[PDB]
């Protein structure tokens, strides 16, 4: 997993640890993508009551991963927040609608004004699931402004997209540091 780690060393030099938000609604695969790393250390934790977040900790950077569906307890890591990676089951038409609601009310919290987006169609290797512009279309990706933001076609699992994304996404993250 050191093809992994050797990208996020591009993150090397920020003068304050970075974070990145792994979210969106359950079973769209945000673990799989977590452990599919294989980099630095995982460690779950319960700050608050029936919240559970998913924690990946690589050389100054930090990975959160929680299921979505505001509790305030959260606005706890938009701070350091750099960029969100958005976790969607493309074999979910029903939820769909759910996502895109809690998508936005989390890209309207203040404290995440900068932070790039990553949405990840997941799951494109099941029957039945909407392509990559199905669900760029399906969460209005196209209205949201003034953002740097990105899709991506992606099957966790075997491992497809993921790097192509978070290639993507690290050297935003980088740029927007500088
Ligand atoms: N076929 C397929 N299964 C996936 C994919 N991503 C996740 N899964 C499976 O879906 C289930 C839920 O994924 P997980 O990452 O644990 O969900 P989350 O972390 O709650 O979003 C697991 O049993 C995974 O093996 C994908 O892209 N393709």
């Amino acid at each position: 997993g050191n093809i992994f780690s050797s990208m996020f060393d591009k993150l090397w030099g920020s003068n304050k640890e970075l974070r990145i938000l792994i979210l969106g609604l359950d079973g769209a695969g945000k673990t799989t993508i977590l452990y599919r790393l294989q980099i630095g250390e995982v460690v779950t934790t319960k700050p608050t009551i029936g919240f559970n977040v998913e924690t990946l900790s690589y050389k100054n950077l930090k990975l959160n991963v929680w299921d979505l569906g505001i509790r305030p307890y959260w606005r706890c890591y938009y701070a350091d927040t750099a960029a969100v990676i958005f976790v969607v089951d493309s074999t979910d038409k029903d939820r769909m609608s759910t996502a895109s609601k809690e998508l936005h009310l989390m890209l309207q919290e203040e404290e995440l004004q900068d932070a790039a987006l990553l949405v990840f169609a997941n799951k494109q290797d099941q029957p039945g699931a909407l392509s990559a512009s199905e669900v760029s279309k399906e969460l209005n990706l196209v209205e949201l402004k003034d953002r740097s933001w990105s899709i991506v076609a992606s099957s966790a699992i075997k491992g497809e997209g993921i790097t192509e994304g978070l290639d993507w996404l690290i050297d935003v993250i980088k740029e927007e540091q500088l």
